[PDB]
């Protein structure tokens, strides 16, 4: 089974050969669903082998059947489970492209009924369903995601909770000007606000995040100025140790997506102490990160490096050290 940090390539090709001969079964044995979960948890080569076999997931049908068998009723659970735990980038498109509408509605079905780990997998798949386009996030919302998520920030499960948080960052950053605008309408912000004030570091770091992202547009700064969440960003930041607060969240993770940071960038000019302040943290943590994997020219190619050096002027020493720690980080 799973052991530790070592150089094994054997098991990356035995558990994939292994579910690859379960999908093809097709015309339960859903251990497909433990084995990835605990493939996911392996200490530091966790990575690799989730994205492999969730490869070699889409790559023997699975995906497709996975996406066709969530509309029978006895597989559909069962179905989405797994669905949850392999949305990886090239997933998420295939879901996207060749049926949106059966995985919103499961997830929504499955954040209706009160059982909870249903709950934990609906929230989550919405959450990784908000970080494709703004056409994607528009038409999630109009098939219910949002509302889903929004009733979901009522719950006391953490887990579900942390799905919906990092739900409305992803869609602060990929939404656009008209989604925001509806986020607005759906009264984002007063949900987000009993998340902001969680005692999990977790929670309480994505709703300011999303409430941040929120603010850069500058026709609904004043509405989620109301909310009262971003006056917590200055004690958090400068009472948290960002090698530390990113092991413990997205180190695991190669840390986010080069279009999730660069979504993130126009926020480093915002009108907004706290806004600059939580997004220089974000990238002095991601900096670090990218450094350990090697892949730190994304901050160039994203453009990231005039909104760094241009914080790391700025009078505000807050977003300036991290800003210039970050720089450093890339060079
Ligand atoms: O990136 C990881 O190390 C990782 C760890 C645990 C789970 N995953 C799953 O891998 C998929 C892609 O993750 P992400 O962060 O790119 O949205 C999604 O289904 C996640 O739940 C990914």
């Amino acid at each position: 089974a799973g052991s530790g940090q070592q150089e094994i390539e054997q098991t990356i090709n035995k558990y994939s050969n292994m579910l690859t001969s379960i999908v093809s079964s097709l015309q339960y044995l859903e251990k497909i669903n433990e084995v990835i979960r605990r493939a996911w948890a392996v200490p530091t080569h966790g990575h690799e082998l989730g994205y492999s076999l969730c490869n070699s997931l889409r790559q023997s049908g699975g995906l497709d059947l996975l996406m066709k068998n969530c509309v029978k009723p006895d597989l559909q659970f069962s179905s989405a489970q797994l669905l949850e735990q392999c949305l990886t980038t090239e997933n998420r498109k295939h879901v996207v492209d060749n049926g949106l509408d059966k995985v919103v509605n499961v997830a929504c079905v499955c954040t209706k009924n009160s059982n909870m780990e249903h709950s934990r997998v609906g929230t989550g798949i919405l959450e990784h369903l908000f970080k494709h386009s703004e056409g994607t996030c528009s038409d999630v919302i109009r098939l219910g995601g949002l509302d889903a998520v929004l009733f979901e920030c009522r719950t006391s499960d953490l887990e579900t909770l942390r799905h919906c948080a990092s739900a409305l960052a992803n869609l602060s950053l990929y939404g656009g000007a008209e989604n925001q605008e509806e986020m607005i309408l759906r009264k984002v912000p007063m949900w987000l606000f009993p998340l902001a004030f969680h005692n999990d570091d977790n929670i309480k770091y994505y709703a300011c995040l999303a409430i941040a992202v929120l603010v850069a547009n500058k026709e609904i700064e004043a509405e989620v100025l109301k909310s009262g969440c971003l006056d917590l960003v200055e004690p958090f930041v400068t009472s948290h140790d960002p090698s530390a607060f990113a092991r413990s969240n997205l180190a695991h993770a190669h840390g986010q997506s080069k279009h999730w940071l660069k979504r993130l960038v126009p926020v480093l000019s915002s009108n907004r102490e706290e806004a600059r302040n939580l997004a220089a943290f974000h990238f002095c943590m991601e900096a670090g990160i990218k450094r350990e994997q090697g892949n730190t020219d994304i901050f160039r190619e994203i453009n990231a490096i005039e909104a760094l050096k241009n914080v790391a002027s700025c009078p505000n020493a807050i977003a300036s050290k991290f800003a210039a720690q970050a720089l450093r980080l890339i060079g």
